[PDB]
């Protein structure tokens, strides 16, 4: 993930230009390759042309060049690629979205499940522990670069996401599909046990603790559909096409003829087609963000911090959850206590920034006396 | 289902390109009928054209192929192929959405009915298989292959989704209507009984396993709405149309003509129209993405792997809410039990993934002292 | 509804060009009059022109209709016509998710309202029948089809719906307002009196109940929104003035002028002006879609069955709460039920669709055995 | 709102021909006076184009209505036309479906809140009240109708809305912001009191209660978002840029030009551009939807009928919770109490909508009995 | 924000016109300095040609201009501005959308957290406060203007929202992420404290309250995640690159040649390119309205009033669980206390808007006696 909120936050003179000088997850990076081959292919054919045909090889070139040069359709291309790069980024976001969270079901188990002696920790941090271990096996399967960091089950217990008895009680229980759905059981069953235990008070946070679990787990099934639920491969083979084929065209329509012969649109020869370079920065950069977006799960600039959000949730999941059980802060009347109308101070830098309320849009509506009166 | 989602984790050198050389869930495979038909047909032209006709036969033709060229357009069907394929796409996505899966409602039943013994074992099984009995039926009234699979309620008897007392029951209850909601009916029937029964403890309980239950009903009724209510025939006929006049048309209108007439864009006779053949590629396999998703569970290579999802629901669930029934790994200390801030290891693979958090963007923004003083 | 679902289960060779064989619900029977009329216009214009005019008013005409040939345009209209369409169908879809299913009512009504007896079942049915009412009383508001069956609510005392005590209460109430809320008020009084009666065993279930009875009245409001707030009369008029100006235009700059004159592109006057009539299929076709579909209710071919739902869900939720309460297929052991890892059987045309399940993306990820240490 | 859902229930010959002579909220009331503008410029034009130039200044002119001409574009201000109005027609769909209708929580008040003497009465009216009058304090705060309908607080205390003493309580609990949020309190601190108070059985009813409650807050607040957050002006502006600058250009570059001169395109001077007042009124009329419906809730013939939504919602829940509390037709057998499978005439104009039901896409797959065979 | 709701309430003649006249948050205050830097640019290369280039010189420079403008194009540029403005437009709506409002859980603490004594008060008022202190504190991580105001967790201190004593518990917590979850732990282990102190009176109450605490923590994770996940830098470059070229080209495609050549298009020089000028007041507007929303929570004219919100919300959750709890208008009949069918009046200015209730689209089809007659 490159982010770039806080260079963008207001419209400035040229806040898009600027962003054009950055590298990592620029346009630069995810096309100079295809531009490099297409500037070797364009000159190897103007080398060509220029050299090795004949007069008449040259005269047919020529009319192929205007003819090709005649088929060259930027409508098509542009719409498909809107619409499936629409989709994409679609997708890429909705991705994002059922990334499992801890954090509403770890505040429920820091509140719910009682007791700060040994048992209750080891209750409380063992629930908070299969939320994450289920949310990691799917990100495993999902993600490359999780996955590079736990290759293997074994990787699991030796990074403290699963016990030896939990491996053991997985491998047990082992279907020829992915088991990331166990560790919603195992919290369900525990769950229960906490309930009969006296460890959860009233059924009915029993039901909030459960209810926010399977929002996770429903969460990981979005992510393994999209995983395994690709874009329809004619789709992409599509537009890959469309976008290929304009640019092998323009390999020999945008070639500059002779100046001798004086074509129309062919009086001087600038040697760099320019404009037909600005074209493959547009069309095949806005392809690039399809490319690096399909799959938001791998090792590009702009995939999603996997790994980061993984260690982040144990570590605050299980800082909740044991460190902050029956854990507050003194209660003491705030500084507005006998203060019926607050009004927190502004800093200088930020005076500027106090509005007026907007009351709603129809406050300043001007009307007569007669105009207010109620007709019987 | 075709998965390249491994194929296209990141955005490399031709990501898309490479996709080209695939064969199943291709767009070769999804219209090599139509284009040799294409083919065939333009040749035809061709050597009727260059052989048949006399010269002044040969004229006409000539002013008729410049009439056709000159109405050739690509913006309304690249238009309504946009917004027609959008619209397919979208429900096809909501179509996979409505795919029950029983993984919520498995972990609901595993843990609140209660009892290791038989009858526990088969309350459970029992409620989970209604669950499964019920996907089946729709699955079996949308899918081809399901159906393929259980052609006859006897199919479902013989695989064990339907036992036979079930079978009459269903035969006794006969409307003339599809009868997949019959499943939920005796689910809730028999989770009030097992409520009665005291095999469910609180009526909360049984207020979750319900819900859990009418969402799966849910799922079902939009399958059986998307397998009823197709897209309209008149859009669908409107954008087939758009397509295949546009591809009669070339039939004529991208004839090359005679060369030696020497008319505009006929200074030479290639006798492959290539760039036309291109359009078809694009534009023809634009409108297979619809004709392959438009009904994403019949036997094309990227419909839903339907039976796959049947027997695999069957599985889990069925291991979750019988051998898994109070059955947990032996809760013990975790390795970061007197860790505060775990940092769980990297690999070499890995190390580079390991990234300092984003603290948000205004994290970074300067201030003097004098601006953030707190004004009166 | 026209339902051509199984017609494109697959992509098979022109599945969308067999499609032009139909005729219920097909263009050609939405725009054949209009077709028609457009054929009468343009060759009333061609006799006129080819035979009353002199050859100054010819000479004249002809200038005029190369100057509205100048003017025929198309990217404004598909644009138009796609979003205005792109509209039309987003609310069709949503008209058809609001319309009412008794569904999960019912499983709820039949588990939770308990007695066999008399007094049981005639609470159960009341319950039932109190949102089977309500939902015909808003599609008797809403569709053609369902006020036509219905037109007075004496047809729906005659037809069972509502008994003549609950059309007297209901004249009773009458307010100058669409009473269709009435059932839900009913519903609601009759489930707390089934509570404090002891029919309702704990206020969780009449919180349950109650919440689906709600969920089904949102989804009516839904409906009388649809009904009630059409798409603005303005946007309307702004994609049939562009339509029908397009052709109005056509009518003259689509004319075949007299070859004799040898004007560029009119140097054959085919009779028939070929490409203009498939531009009036498209384009014409493309608005029928919007018309049948503006308002789904109606009696089009693709409109909503709506009288078919309504003998349906009467039918199915009397039977769901009447002779299905806590009636149950004898509960036994299953087929699997010593099998731990149960594999249902495949007929001989379904077994091509075994598969082996999809593991996730980065399952074939190969890594050599430094690259998976966990670095210190 | 102007409701012609009756008019285009099918798609009929000319259906939206007919909705062409329609006056109220037609785009002809909407764009009259700006066309009228339009024509006196253009023939302002003309005339002096006519007249009061010299012939040099004729041929200068010419010039400057060829390039104007030649510069008139209509991709990119279609395009724009497009996805702001779509945006506005998205906003204004959504402001609706944030209206509040009481009749969720009517139910529930009508159901839950028990006792038929005075004070249950005064209880049921006074939370009742609470929702309509916290309704209609955001719709005077965000509606120009209803603010003229209730210009001040002592309006609503007249109109009934509110009482005298909650015209004071709120009068001493005043801060400097809109203050429809307090009803909302009121209707949570009420219900609380009703519960301890007895009148509330039980708080999962209480709980159902402040949820539909909470659920109308959420819709007032969206309502208030709406009218607070409005479209960004710079998107506004850019869209209003690109329609006036076309009918500017126009005003010049559709001029006629001397037939004398015998220009391209100007051979005849007809002296009604006719082809530019039908783009007129398309690109006018397509901004004038968006200007109709960008504020929903001004007086314009397509606004939201908010005063009429206002008065239903008051009778309606006054009559739900004080007339119809516990008060029910008499319970007794339906008609098709001992019909197994009821089937509802029908009337001579709806025999035809009698439809068999369809059983699924599946239904009618022909499978050999080799086919069928479970294989082993 | 610039609210301009009131000023668009009806489509009156030229309503978006007068827009134009503003100012604040324009297009004029967003563009200006990039439109001086393109006509600085356009006039020196028009000097240069004018004065500095030879007349082989000034002949190539003609050959240039004429070739880049043949190379402008409008449809790619508008296509990917439409799409990427509407995909940040999208974002913008849903970032207001996440922004927490305590509305609801104030109610909810107001009525359930009980007693009117110094423990009670502060209960409830430590409770908002921690619901407040957990969205300032994300609220400081995404928008400049509040980080502005709070630049360190002592201005929270200073300003009230934070005691000394919450301070240092958060500084013992401290990890190396964002801390603003804490505040959600904390208030789930507060409410678990108050109902086992008595101060709850029911668990569902409690579980009510975590409900609406736990929508304000997703509200605020979809705020840290739209301030994280940017925009993918590849799409915003794309998209700049496309605008930037454009005008790049026009800088010299866009020259008035010499107008004693007589190229076509070039008979006239006059001084100012127009229509460039509009060109580019409506592209490059277009482009500011994504610079501007990309990131909503800065300092730009239209960016929402993050302080205004803050200083609103702490105001308002403070009154409505301190001075409203258990603190209602007395309750007494209500105006239409015996009123059936109640009628509050209408003033002078908005009688017109007394309509007649919509009774349904299918009221007023006619249908004849044996039309309606039930067949057997
Ligand atoms: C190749 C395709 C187009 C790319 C052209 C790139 C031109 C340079 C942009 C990158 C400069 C980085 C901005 C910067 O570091 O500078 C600092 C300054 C503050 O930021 C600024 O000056 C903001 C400058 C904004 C541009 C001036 C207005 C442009 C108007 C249209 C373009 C035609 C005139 C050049
Ligand atoms: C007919 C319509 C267009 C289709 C043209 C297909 C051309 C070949 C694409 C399929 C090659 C498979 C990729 C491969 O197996 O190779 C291996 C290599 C790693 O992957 C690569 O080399 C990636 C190569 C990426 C292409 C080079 C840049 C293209 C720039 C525009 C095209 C104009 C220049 C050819
Ligand atoms: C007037 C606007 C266009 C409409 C033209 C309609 C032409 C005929 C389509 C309707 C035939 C019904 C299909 C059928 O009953 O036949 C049976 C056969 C199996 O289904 C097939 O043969 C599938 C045939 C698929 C067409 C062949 C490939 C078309 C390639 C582009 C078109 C240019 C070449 C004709
Ligand atoms: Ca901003
Ligand atoms: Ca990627
Ligand atoms: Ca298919
Ligand atoms: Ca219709
Ligand atoms: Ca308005």
């Amino acid at each position: 993930t490159i982010t770039y909120t806080s260079q963008v936050a207001n419209a400035r003179l040229g806040s898009f230009s600027r962003l054009l000088l950055c590298w990592r997850g620029s346009i630069y990076k995810l096309l100079y390759g295809e531009f490099l081959i297409f500037l070797l292919c364009y000159y190897i054919i103007r080398f060509i042309y220029r050299l090795a045909l004949t007069e008449e090889q040259q005269l047919m070139f020529e009319k192929l060049t205007l003819y090709c040069d005649s088929y060259i359709q930027l409508i098509p291309i542009s719409f498909v690629l809107g619409f499936y790069v629409t989709l994409v980024v679609t997708r890429w976001w909705n991705q994002y979205e059922n990334l499992p969270w801890p954090d509403r079901l770890m505040s429920l188990v820091s509140g719910f499940v009682e007791g700060k002696d040994e048992q209750g920790r080891l209750l409380r941090r063992t629930l908070i522990r299969y939320a994450n271990l289920g949310n990691v096996l799917i990100l495993r399967s999902v993600s490359t670069a999780v996955y590079k960091r736990f290759p293997s089950a074994q990787h699991l217990v030796q990074a403290g996401f699963m016990t030896p008895a939990e491996h053991k009680q997985l491998e047990k229980l082992s279907l020829p599909h992915n088991m990331f759905w166990v560790p919603w059981v195992w919290f369900a069953n525990l769950s229960m046990k906490a309930w009969l235990g006296g460890r959860i008070r009233d059924p009915i946070l029993l039901q909030s603790l459960l209810n926010e679990m399977n929002t996770l787990r429903t969460q990981c099934g979005h992510l393994y559909a999209y995983d395994w639920i690709s874009i329809p491969l004619v789709y992409t083979q599509v537009v890959t096409v469309a976008v290929y084929s304009f640019f092998l065209t323009c390999l020999v329509g945008r070639q500059f003829l002779n100046p001798a012969k004086a074509y129309p649109g062919h009086e001087l020869d600038l040697v760099v087609p320019v404009f037909t370079f600005l074209q493959f920065f547009f069309y095949v950069g806005w392809l690039k963000v399809a490319e690096q977006l399909i799959n938001p799960f791998g090792e590009d600039d702009d995939d999603f911090e996997t790994n980061w959000i993984v260690d982040r949730n144990l570590q605050v999941s299980l800082l909740a959850v044991d460190e902050m059980h029956q854990d507050l802060p003194r209660m003491e009347p705030d500084m507005y206590w006998n203060k019926p109308e607050p009004q927190p101070p502004y800093t200088a830098a930020s005076a500027q920034f106090r509005r007026a309320s907007f009351m709603g849009s129809t406050f300043n509506i001007s009307l007569n006396k007669e105009e207010m009166e109620f007709q019987p």
